[PDB]
């Protein structure tokens, strides 16, 4: 009962200003849970989409800015792919860009520029061991479309160079999902 | 956003006994509404399946009996395809089988035999004019997956020969549907 | 040390009668543990078959009935494939057949008819996350042939339409297994 | 239900010293019973390996020594293939090597050298007549994997030249077996 | 950021003498953790090698002896591949070689001979279920190069025949690793 | 033990304002030492990356600005490649652009434009003679990854036209390195 679909949600991300003169970077991670994309259903069907299982193929993270083109004190940052539930520690003003040498780096031009990241995230099966599997579309694991406790997929962490001005963004996380086993119910009345 | 799926529901159909000696037939129609197949959803999504439109391709009506093989006073009936919202009048003991000369006839062996009917129903757009369109899979009309008032598709009418014994059936109406325009909502929290 | 073999066991399943008139279905799941198929061995060898690991390829569930052909009040049910340790809740008289729209459905003709289900079950590695892997015969996981705690494989759930008469069955669960690493011991005397 | 497997066991063989000056040989036979390789099972299954029949294809006898390389008073011996349950009589100090002219001879270099013998043994069906059959893999007899009385296969006899020093060996008898008719039991509980 | 490399470490293994006359074997397992191969780093980089993940491809265990060629009371042992965190119990003088019939056996010639074992170990993800995956180089799991708690890979167990003399060995465990995601840090000053 | 990798670091470069009316240029050089890219390691391993030697293949210098697009008093500059440890003298307001006629010139559009320079630097082996070798990837010299005194590679010098407004930049020096002779240590405990 395969059905590939697409899901999206928009949320905000703000970077407060600073007084420091040096190039100081701010670090924040990003997690992907499907409870934020699928609302809870009603009645005999738990969730909105009538299916049992799912597996997330790709995720297009998009940093739609809110900063004008005439804004000064530009900078430069970095976004990586972190597939293990253990990011670099959250920081407000870090003296270096930790995601600058990562092999999965893609530069973040700031403040008014666009930045997209299309990748295959991996679930969190054991936070202690933090094991995942390679990208194989045929042998990818199927997970259950739980009712209230779907597991957190993972795979992005950022580093934004601070500035004198508030860098406000609007982030759209488009998710590409593959379901299976159409399990719709149909009680009478 | 095409997604072909399948829907089903089981309901009962009983044919009370008679005292008449002649071959007397009992006539009853059958209508197909999708509100009986899709439950109402919850929240910002009206129905269970997150789509806007639909068009019913085929319908496999199945007369799963409840009558044993050792049951006497067998008979013979007929099932037709009636695509116009105007069936033969419901009757308890009719002296003839009105659906015996219809071109869409398929014999109903009774009481303990199986009978399936796979056909393409047509919606009811004007009960007065009762117009429908031919079977063309490319130019078939798209209807809206309404919230509480989806229109009645139509296309089967039966004629069961009465008997001394109660002929009880269990009827499974399997529906083959084609949706479009995935319209899932996702409010926060 | 590969050795494909076959294992089987027969157990009973009874469906008590009812007084209700409506079509009411009874729901019950089915789990597959290999401790029920392999007895405990003796001495330095823990189990009967001298091997370390195993992986269950296929499972042929068979509903051999005990109901005669002359039995009335027939019905119709459904059997699905549920690979996640979370079935539909057990029920005695449910007003609908929850496994009627599942994509892995195969109709159960009742009461005196045969019904077989051949599929590839999946183990239960995390009851919370309930993750499994696709069907790939080359990359399938090897599990350990434990001594007292082998994990529960899963993958069938049924829905039997109740009746006035007791529908008794005899269920044969034939399991197709693949072992490895012949680990026989041989102490003296 | 064919399953070719391998079985092994290690036991010791010691050759006490002598005072005689001449070249004096010591003769000892070797028998192969499968009760020494398969332990007794437990419960409804008699033996460890769940099968009914067997036929021994080959046997790799190995004389793993325990004598150092710096050991003097070396010698020379002989190992033959004796398929009839009637070896040369056991002797402590025999003035000749009886297995020196046998057509199945293979020289035993002593004391610290390795010696392997790979051959097809024959069972003992009648100790009086002592008849066996040729080596044909297709028409070889199937024997029953008895519970306590499996018959003695046969086929090796040795002749070790005595010495002033104790020649100690460790003998590994690797057996290559072919079973059939998987007969595993499975009582409940 | 793939980088195949090699890691090694040497440790000792001693087998104390005995007074028993029979062939008595001593059993001891072997585990492979990468904390013993990678030291802890310094500063913003946790470990020596700047990477995030790893997966162990192969492991060449080597039993470099310390026993001279002129040493008597030789013997014979066995080494197997045990991929499940459940070895045969450690024993000082066991009356049989439990790893003598294992399909992954390779004979250990003793005391002064060399013995190498090249195989693909498997991690320990659940000690209770003890599940692993087959050898596929493309779909092998990536694990995280943790800071203090890397998981124990597994896959060798031995059986050494005891002797009158102390059999001392020096064991070199060469590990072949594949890293990914170069994560080097570079704070100023 | 070849391993090509990439290293990066971000630092700032500010050009204070002026009161002069003429086109006045400001000159500043740029040196490349690898101690700024590799931190010091810990323990038996001196540096982070476990290798002995290195040779820098290419260097992508990037002038990521901090100046808005709406900034007036634009200008024009020049960046050259200076492979000899003897740049044009540092100057605050020079009446000419000395790097305007250099054959390795590439124009610097100012203030808000991007400027990248990808070239092969050369080490400083003798500051007096200032000799280097041509670009040949096969015969390039290997240098030692020293502990505290790695030699200064060289190869860029700039000329920025002064302005009434402060031209602030953020400079990212991406370095492409080739190591050899994996020299990781592994003391016990």
């Amino acid at each position: 009962g395969i059905f590939n679909t697409r899901l999206s949600r928009t949320f905000g991300y703000t970077i407060k200003r600073t007084t420091v003169k040096t190039p100081s970077w701010a670090v924040d991670m990003m997690r992907f849970n499907i409870n934020d994309f699928l609302p809870p259903g009603g009645g005999s069907n738990p969730r909105s989409v009538p299916f049992e299982y799912y597996r997330i193929r790709k995720v297009k993270v998009e940093f739609w800015p809110c900063s004008p083109i005439t804004q000064g004190d530009r900078g430069v940052g970095s976004s990586a792919v972190i597939l293990d539930d253990n990011f670099v520690t959250k920081a407000t003003a870090l003296t270096y860009d930790p995601y600058v040498n990562y092999s999965s780096r893609h530069t973040i031009t700031q403040p008014f520029s666009y930045h997209s990241r299309y990748f295959t995230p991996k679930p969190v099966l054991d936070s202690t061991i933090d094991y995942f599997q390679p990208n194989n579309k045929r042998n990818q694991l199927w997970l259950r479309l739980q009712t209230a406790g779907n597991v957190d997929h993972v795979g992005l962490g950022t580093a934004f160079e601070n500035s004198i001005y508030d860098q406000e963004y609007n982030i759209r996380v488009t998710m590409y999902v593959q379901f299976r086993e159409f399990n719709l119910k149909d009680p009478p009345l």
